[PDB]
């Protein structure tokens, strides 16, 4: 089953992958430039991927939002500098129909670092403290011990299996 797990440059997207241990991640070069790591074998399929508008305009984001039933949001909580760069993505992701329920798992790793934002304005600057009603969720994930990933995958998966 898929579920995508989006997030920036250097996130965490590797290090979760790195302990669900879904076989050598195949990162090839699909675009000049815009990388897919097809990391989806056995009941979990995640199509790894970065941040980039829609790649240089090719209809296969909309094939994965589509098709796709989850939603795992990592966000690179230290990164406060470009901050805003989730916030433009997820601009399309807003009112796109085929991700209604998909619970976004807002996977906020990275808060306790120095550098990210005071321990308040974690989730300040980050917008997720005033947008409701949307489908979400967000607990402390550590992936280096592995907290913060076990209550996140597995609400994702109860979430979307019983809300149908
Ligand atoms: N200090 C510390 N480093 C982290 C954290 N989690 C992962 N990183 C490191 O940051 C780097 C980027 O993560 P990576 O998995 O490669 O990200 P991806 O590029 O987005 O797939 C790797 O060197 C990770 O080990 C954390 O919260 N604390
Ligand atoms: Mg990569």
């Amino acid at each position: 089953m898929r579920i995508l797990m989006v997030g920036l440059d250097a996130a965490g997207k590797t290090t979760i992958l790195y302990k669900l241990k879904l076989g050598e991640i195949v990162t090839t070069i699909p675009t000049i430039g815009f990388n897919v790591e097809t990391v989806e074998y056995k009941n979990i399929s995640f199509t790894v991927w970065d941040v980039g508008g829609q790649d240089k305009i090719r209809p296969l984001w909309r094939h994965y939002f589509q098709n796709t039933q989850g939603l795992i949001f990592v966000v690179d909580s230290n990164d406060r500098e470009r901050v805003n760069e989730a916030r433009e993505e997820l601009m399309r992701m807003l009112a796109e129909d085929e991700l209604r329920d998909a619970v976004l798992l807002v996977f906020a790793n990275k808060q306790d670092l120095p550098n990210a934002m005071n321990a308040a304005e974690i989730t300040d600057k980050l917008g997720l403290h005033s947008l409701r009603h949307r489908n979400w969720y967000i607990q402390a994930t550590c992936a280096t011990s592995g907290d913060g990933l076990y209550e996140g995958l597995d609400w994702l998966s109860n979430q979307l299996r019983n809300q149908k």
